[PDB]
């Protein structure tokens, strides 16, 4: 009859939601599980981490959302997930903190009344669904900040494959908050369609 709070790397389900949580710092963050498709975030003096909520059918959905963000540093908030064979993670990011992110531009995508920039970039050696790997990251990041919206991924998903940025076959995907070496607080609560 509580909140559950994740702070140990795992994923699982929490009132019908998908969740992930990974950190390479143990102990300087958390994410408190809420009723629905809601999560908070807290994190002191972090390494890396990233945290949210959604589906383990990762896929072509609509996704709305409602967010506080609140980063003092290095902080992103955005749509988070994986694909297997090829191996590829990718993030459609919404805002950030004091660093947007940036890599080998590829050109933009406009959906959801926003112009998005798109990347890619490789990622060494780094933890994935697959063990420690290197693997690409797909990147469309917003050309200015937002808390809210609808996500309509699908036109994120064809922007890059016109860009030949090729997507395996879907694992898991989450509205995640993900945070280098700075503290802040997030909550965010999701729905899609």
């Amino acid at each position: 009859h509580m909140d559950t709070t994740i702070t140990q790397n795992q994923t699982g389900y929490d009132n019908g939601y998908f969740y992930s949580f990974w950190t390479d710092a143990p102990g300087t963050v958390s994410m408190t599980l809420h009723s629905g498709g809601s999560y908070s975030t807290s994190w002191r003096n972090t390494g890396h981490f990233k945290a949210g909520k959604g589906w383990s059918t990762g896929g072509r959905r609509t996704v709305t959302y409602n967010a506080s963000f609140n980063p003092s540093g290095d902080a992103y908030l955005t749509l988070y997930g994986w694909t297997r064979n090829p191996l590829v993670s990718y993030l459609i990011v919404e805002s950030w903190g004091t660093y947007r992110p940036t890599g080998t531009y590829k050109g933009t995508v406009t959906t959801d009344g926003g112009t998005y920039d798109i990347y890619e970039t490789w990622r060494y050696n780094a933890p994935s669904i697959e063990g420690t790997r290197t693997f690409q990251i797909f990147w469309s990041v917003r050309q200015q900040k937002r808390t809210s919206g609808t996500i309509t991924i699908g036109n994120h998903f064809d922007a890059w494959a016109r860009a030949g940025m090729n997507l395996g076959s879907h694992d898991y995907q989450i509205m995640a908050t993900k945070g280098w070496q700075s503290s802040g607080s997030s909550t965010v609560s999701i729905s899609e369609g």
